[PDB]
């Protein structure tokens, strides 16, 4: 059992662990546009010796956080430990090795898409996104009078074909990605990948269509089984009268009796509806997880609350360091102590905080950060509060 | 059609519209202790001519808002239109002489719990706490290292028979609702109800059980059909302690696979597992709808956060008044102003503010609220927030 | 193996095998009523030697048939065979003795309700009513610009307790049953039934309750696990006017989802809706079934379709004579001849036709009724129409 | 906004509306066939201004009416609204346009298949045909002694490949359509199109096969997903020999639990059989839906039924003119009057009246149809009803 970077040789044992792990991974085509987004020596291959038994490796993404602040993101994928080398150590050691990888390389943090909840904890990483899915029963949705592009005359909004306008569409996520904590840069072969799973597929997806406003796009398709049911895979609204916009074409789905959508727990749509039980939450769960590689980097790194005045305290990361923490005038500084620590949490709790997802308050009634200041508490919960709602950009 | 307070010979004709207008209305007992909570002139009735084709009531209850204030609280219940006479504007006219009284009684708010979500808007209510249905596979559930309570030694939490420990009960739930906002006072005549249900029935309930803390109880049955879930039908807890020692207990239900309940959308239970997924959000939905009836002694009654520095605005409600709004040092003066508005807003949308459920940079996202600056909004958002997660007490 | 009159002696075997071969038979109780309707001489049992291994009765009960015309009706009813005496010929031998008695007695027709669609055709009970289930989808339903009592002012109708307004229902029930095909009168001892099953049963069904109009009344009650489900137990309108506004008054119940009901195909309902299509044929069953005792005497006591010219012909029934049948001005004159036959029938085809529910040119098409004239098979379907729509009664 | 016929520019837009609002449209490809059905000036286009946004069209047909009586036919059909253009007045303004191109053009009626229940009434649509579809447990089902082709000896049905007998399915088909009211002419495309959807798809529907007799055909395939479902696509019996034979054979295919058909309510497969409920109506809808463009054109062509004495009525159609019409020798005369309407309808109940699907009594006692003698509905009821049972061809 040894520990290395994969050569060309190894990636046939790659795809086929990957096909036997992944239900979504067809074959080798499905690897080729993420594989230019893994860096020379971003990949950890274990061989029985050989045959692959084990991998894990890590792309090179940009993720914006809170303060529209764009940070160099290492994105965990393609973890997958053989069914024959379970209960091994095998990914502790995987994931040991990359963690090194990145933080030798300068990234602040890591991020992953967790396949189960109770696995990546203990690696540091905390659930730092939350995905909920709303179902409207749109055969009762009507617009509340405060609802923004009611008046008459033409519609703003165009029904389209994805693949004739690729170029608005990345326009639009550019925009959004730069201004939503949670946001990616999607790279043009993500694009590729995204306009391919469009079509049609012979006993598979149907064809996606596109709703297209000069400041956002809906990417949606009838379910494959469900022909009442119309999934919206992806809406990127720059502008709340886009969103508005986007959402009066959707329920405009006449031949449709329900409209579903991965959201986020802050999306407005209830609240443009006279009826806001229309819009159920049919669905909840983590999405990105983040590691905070460096501490004091992340920290200062991110913006924060300008509402909470200047307030200095002592925070320890249970295996990740003290720090003088002073935050004020919308920034934090964050500075090497052996003061007694105020504050007290894992890792994995820091990134949990770290997007505005998850209150201090709540962690710390589930004694997940522990201090004896309430006070301290409430100053924390304000100063990590997202003014922008956190937001999932697209899974990988 | 005549609109009344009913005499002692209306209640057999508001009994049977009671019994056919709600499937929980066995009969005349089903109102005798609610009955109490209606003061002298708290209902109206309207006839035909005569019998009984439209009722509505107010009770008298003690509303806990942010900052541990106890408002007096007009609670709307037994609205009801015989199904004969829909369409006739009869809700309307009931709610317009319930309002008048409410208001000239002195009631700063009225309160409901809404059959619909597409009514009470209307006349001014807004969904102010929100119902998070989680269900726990208890099967997989282990408490997380930093959960309290994991020690070896004694429980702190007894199983009881809810009947034999009423005064416990009763001195709990009192603690809780003076320090939650969304607690209501619950009187001798509702807890006499609540031990009545506790009881099985013939083909009807399980017994219920009670897991008994010094700071908080649980009380639950098993579902009537799906013999492997536990319903916990109430959990209140005044410590961090207590809710994780009663959640100790219910996982410690071997017999069920699934314990589910009706919490608030920031309950730690999640965070105290190793795997937070295994807490699925299954059902969200309005809980209690408030209608600000006086602007001014509702802003001034309730506590702000102390995190926002002093700011000064004008408030118009759209038929409520406007006003000069100073927040500072977690207290607000709302007075008189023929001033620009600088925020406006339906009265529903306040009511939905009021209790810090709904943050205001989200309502005005679907321009439910308008203003022209974002500062101003992110102010809003900070000062309404409540420290205290707001809870939903008992339906009415 | 006797088969005997039953003597007070044999009745508590008869309960016995009632209880094991019908789920609805509670005990003794549940026979009470009914028991006052069968005639001395109206029952057989078998005894194995000895105990009750078989049983049939009939009840005197009065059938409308087209014209308004009232027939004294023998209703076979309570026919049980033991689970241990199955293919021992025990069924054949009842209806024999029965049959004989009640052609002895004079009743020119029985009836009775099918538990299978199997059995009694070979008896030469022909299926003569259609029960059609309607399941209105009433959140969408809207009446028609056209439909009766659209106009503002008070509702005809009420909701009352069904207990307190026994005479009106009977005075309507007595009206509907003398002018449509299908009627049956309905004995007190038979109210008192309906009237007792009225009332909420510990773990049974929920508290009926009823709609009533000068001229109809619908009962109704909340399924007892579905509680968006309102099933309507009995509609009887003696005016298009009152069925619209009962219906009107059903569509209010706006607690409900759906309301059920199980009517006949040519309830006017669906045409009273902006869209047809929400009255959903959701089940269709045969109701009432008939046997032709004497041929003649019924074919001369219905009245016939004054539209189709007087004309003869010949019909024979397979084991039931041969007719010179002539139809002319609504009424029919049936004598014994030994012509040559134009028509022929097995007896169980002529009870399919005699209410109307079911056209000679469809009998026709499947060879149950035999005739080398077209010409003769349109006057038969026309003569054999039902000015009034049949209906079904309630089951015996 | 214009309206527009569309030039060959304007048919991509048309078909991605087209695939947006059809779930069975595919592409391009789908329309081929049909499209060289709608004439020169068939069809209209909205446009934003540009992009489609509205269409509609009509095609030429020939539809069977009772007397075995062919009318040209304008069949409305690939009508859509996007979904971004909702409640601009689009379809109203599409039908008016149509509806006049197809008066001017001289087609005495229209026809379409309608997506929903509530949208062609107001436009002059009635429902005309019933679909109903029964579901066959063909392990229980046993033929009738009296049931044609119980004779030991060869049998006249052949299972068969589609593909290699057009010729007789075409030939019996003509022969069916020609007979029965509902019956539509069949092109060439359109069998080409009907036995290419005959094959196994990748991932779609099994492979169709036929039974083959001298007078009828059914075609019929396994569910894709219920491998003991057969569901008959058609069945085209022209005797009842043909009808009969063709069920032994499909209760023949001894892999099946069930075998679904859509037919129409007086489908004899019922009294085939020892048991009538074996044929359960599983679903029953609208079919054909007819608006009558001339009203004496159409009433006179149409045959009436001989067994109703000649008559004399004066007819308003709501917004189509009153009418002497005199009805006798199944021949109808129809011409302008001022004299005192006796009966008054809407448009859409003449066309559900001209079938015979549809009793005039019916749409009288929904006071959709008016008149104060009850002599003449009685009469108009016999005169309108169809002597063969009307029948849907196939949907457009
Ligand atoms: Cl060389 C390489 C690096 C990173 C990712 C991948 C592709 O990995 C998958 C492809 C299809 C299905 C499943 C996976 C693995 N689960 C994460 C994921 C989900 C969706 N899309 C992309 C990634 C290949
Ligand atoms: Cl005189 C009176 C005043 C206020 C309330 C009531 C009781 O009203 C009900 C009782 C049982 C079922 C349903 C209702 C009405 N829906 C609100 C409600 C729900 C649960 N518990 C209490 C009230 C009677
Ligand atoms: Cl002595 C006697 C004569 C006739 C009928 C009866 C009662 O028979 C039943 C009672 C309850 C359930 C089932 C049956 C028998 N199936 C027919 C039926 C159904 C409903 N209601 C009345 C009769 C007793
Ligand atoms: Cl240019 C043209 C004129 C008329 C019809 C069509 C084809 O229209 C469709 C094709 C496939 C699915 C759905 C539709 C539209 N719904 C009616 C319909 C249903 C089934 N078969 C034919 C028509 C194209």
């Amino acid at each position: 059992v040894t520990l290395c970077s994969p050569t060309e040789d190894d990636w046939p044992g790659m795809f086929l662990l990957a096909a036997a792990s992944f239900t979504d991974f067809i074959g080798p085509e499905s690897a080729t546009a993420w594989r230019t987004l893994v860096p020379t020596d971003g990949a950890v291959v274990v061989r029985d010796g050989s045959e692959v038994v084990g991998m894990a490796l890590y792309m090179d993404l940009r993720l914006t956080v809170p303060g529209e602040v764009v940070l160099p993101t290492a994105g965990l994928s393609f973890v997958a430990v053989a069914p024959t080398h379970r209960r091994r150590g095998l990914l502790r050691a995987m994931c040991a090795e990359l963690h090194r990888r990145i933080a030798d390389s300068g990234y602040p943090v890591a991020a992953l898409h967790a396949s189960e909840g109770g696995i990546y904890g203990r690696f540091g990483y905390g659930p730092a996104t939350t995905l909920h899915e709303l179902t409207v029963d749109r055969r009762f949705a009507r617009f509340h009078a405060d609802a923004p592009g009611g008046g008459l005359g033409g519609s703003s909004v165009r029904l389209v074909r994805p693949t004739e306008h690729r170029g608005e569409f990345e326009a639009i996520y550019e925009r959004w990605r730069q201004q939503v904590p949670g946001g990616l840069l999607r790279p043009q072969v993500l694009w590729d990948e995204l306009l391919a799973e469009a079509k049609a597929a012979p006993g598979g997806d149907r064809e996606s269509f596109a709703l297209l406003h000069p400041d956002g796009y809906a990417l949606y398709r009838v379910d494959r089984t469900d022909l009442k049911l119309a999934r919206v895979s992806e809406l990127r609204a720059v502008t709340a009268d886009a969103h508005c916009a986007l959402w009066r074409a959707l329920i405009g789905l006449d031949s449709m009796e329900r409209i579903s959508i991965i959201t986020h727990p802050q999306d407005p749509l209830p609240h443009l509806l006279t009826d806001t039980r229309l819009a159920r939450t049919t669905w909840r769960q983590d999405g990105l997880w983040l590691r905070i590689m460096n501490v004091p980097a992340a920290l200062e790194a991110r913006g924060y609350a300008h509402e909470v005045g200047e307030f200095s305290t002592v925070l320890e990361v249970s295996d990740g360091g003290r720090f003088a923490l002073k935050i004020g005038d919308g920034r934090a500084r964050c500075t090497p102590t052996d003061a007694a620590a105020e504050i007290e949490m894992d890792r994995d709790v820091l990134g949990s905080l770290y997007l505005g997802a998850h209150r201090a308050s709540t962690l710390a009634a589930a004694n997940r950060l522990r201090t004896k200041d309430s006070q301290l508490l409430r100053r924390l919960d304000a100063a990590f509060a997202s003014d922008v709602p956190v937001q999932t950009a697209f899974e990988f």
